[PDB]
């Protein structure tokens, strides 16, 4: 198992412009297009990434060229982020898997704003970790998912995706 699989089992696939469990307009996997409720605003988003006239569908192929540039600018977000840094340093290589999961779906803002659970895995208490991560907003929401991004973190296998 490795991020890419992760990923791809949490966002799915979609080749046709469909709306996210917020509302917004996405495509692939995961790739947010734009938060208007304009399918207009989102066509044109879509045709600006893809580089041509798409009409609202796109290749298998696309989907995992947007996918690979999504997974790149998390951890490159990551990397630049004087909050996240450090704590992705001191992780193991699937807690790191974890912690990119959460930025590719709510943005280095959002994670940076998880500062007490970052403390929580910066000191490795996991068990804390997990119970802090999961009052929040994110976990009510998208219970499944979370869920399965916190056993991670509390764990440091890939058990809840297998
Ligand atoms: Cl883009
Ligand atoms: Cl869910």
């Amino acid at each position: 198992m490795n991020i890419f699989e992760m990923l791809r089992i949490d966002e799915g696939l979609r080749l046709k412009i469909y709306k996210d469990t917020e509302g917004y307009y996405t495509i692939g996997i995961g790739h947010l297009l734009t938060k208007s409720p304009s399918l207009n605003a989102a066509k044109s988003e879509l045709d600006k990434a893809i580089g041509r006239n798409t009409n609202g569908v796109i290749t298998k192929d696309e989907a995992e060229k947007l996918f690979n540039q999504d997974v790149d600018a998390a951890v490159r977000g990551i990397l630049r982020n004087a909050k996240l840094k450090p704590v992705y340093d001191s992780l193991d290589a699937v807690r790191r898997a974890a912690m990119i999961n959460m930025v590719f779906q709510m943005g280095e803002t959002g994670v940076a704003g998880f500062t007490n659970s970052l403390r929580m895995l910066q000191q490795k208490r996991w068990d804390e970790a997990a119970v802090n991560l999961a009052k929040s907003r994110w976990y009510n929401q998208t219970p499944n998912r979370a869920k399965r991004v916190i056993t991670t973190f509390r764990t440091g296998t890939w058990d809840a995706y297998k």
